[PDB]
């Protein structure tokens, strides 16, 4: 048996849970009683709280189905382990030790790489096997360049553009974007930007969309400069500049419908394009769709025939 150690930021399971949770993302710093209400405002925006927690189970354990059914190599067992709420990725390493497993892979709910995201993830799954002595755990780093994972993204994005006049399509833009991070990982050639970039690259080159830009969101409270350009700021001078009638926005480093999702781009975003006159478009997430289920079995089944 070979563990699965899946990953994801997390989300609170019930609003009393908004403040520990934001203790934890701040490094264990308190947050402010302006900044829990301003927080807890947003879900309450969204209705309540985000839908993360079941999409995230519903990735995990329809990953595991599918790589189970589709092979009779290993069987696969999936653990959840979270960023910032239990179960978190220490307990989920916890969970496979005491269950025996002695190899393990790994792989993060969000296709890129970072020294902010998917480095941190594997670093504390790492020192958490080391300390107890097992599982041997293999990282995914990155898997963006998936085939399948393009495909997904440029079938949705055709998918909606179909649905607009043929006479509009020549103003309609696509909006790749993912989490910002600070700026200034740009500075040691961090390749989280470069592999946006690309992501939106590869995706472009497959939808009759015949506009794109590349922004970045849901930009945190800090005091240094952040990668830009917002989403927001993006749509404004876009329309500015090409008067765009259609704005369709894939947040191609979220893989889940949640808060950064659900506000960042299903409010701020449309009003920005309410306030400029244009159409707001934002196909669905892949969450647990069939066919994001067969993109995650075929990254996990070639990381471990590579092992
Ligand atoms: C790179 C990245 C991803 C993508 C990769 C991955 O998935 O790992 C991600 C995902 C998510 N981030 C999320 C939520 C939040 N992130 C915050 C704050 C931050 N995120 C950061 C980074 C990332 N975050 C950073 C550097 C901060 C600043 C911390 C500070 O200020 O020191 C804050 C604080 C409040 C605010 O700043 O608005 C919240 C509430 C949720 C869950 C939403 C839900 O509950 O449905 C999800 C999926
Ligand atoms: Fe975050
Ligand atoms: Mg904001």
């Amino acid at each position: 048996k070979v563990g699965l150690l899946v990953m994801a930021y997390g989300t609170p399971y019930k609003d009393e849970d908004i403040e520990r949770y934001y203790t934890d993302i701040r490094h264990g710093h308190k947050p402010s009683e302006e900044m829990i209400a301003d927080l807890r405002g947003r879900y309450h925006a969204i209705g309540g709280l985000s839908p993360l927690a079941k999409i995230t189970e519903a990735q995990a354990y329809g990953l595991e189905k599918a790589l189970n059914d589709s092979q009779d190599e290993v069987e696969f067992k999936a653990y959840i382990g979270l960023k910032h709420i239990e179960p978190f990725i220490e307990d989920a390493v916890e969970a496979m030790h005491k269950d025996g497993i002695e190899e393990a892979i790994s792989i993060v709910l969000a296709p890129h790489y970072s020294s902010f995201s998917v480095e941190a993830y594997n670093k504390r799954a790492k020192e958490a096997a080391d300390k107890l002595g097992g599982p041997r755990i293999n990282a995914i780093n990155d898997w963006y360049k998936q085939p399948k994972f393009i495909q997904m993204w440029a079938d949705r994005i055709n998918e909606t553009a179909k649905q607009i006049p043929a006479d509009e399509l020549l103003d309609t833009v696509l909006i790749v974007s993912a989490h910002s991070l600070p700026e200034k990982i740009k500075q040691h050639n961090d390749p989280y930007p470069n592999q946006l970039q690309e992501t939106a690259d590869f995706i472009f080159e497959k939808v009759v969309v015949p506009h794109y830009a590349l922004g970045w969101q849901s930009e945190g409270k800090t005091g240094e400069p952040w990668l830009g350009p917002d989403v927001q700021d993006l749509t404004r001078e876009l329309y500015g500049r090409e008067k765009y009638k259609h704005f369709i926005y894939t947040p191609v480093g979220f893989v889940a419908e949640h808060l950064e999702v659900l506000y960042d781009n299903d409010y701020e975003c449309k009003v920005v394009t309410d306030e400029v006159g244009a159409a707001y478009h934002r196909p669905p997430m892949p969450n647990s769709d069939p066919e994001f289920l067969e993109v995650l079995r075929t990254v996990v089944w070639e990381k471990y025939s590579n092992l």
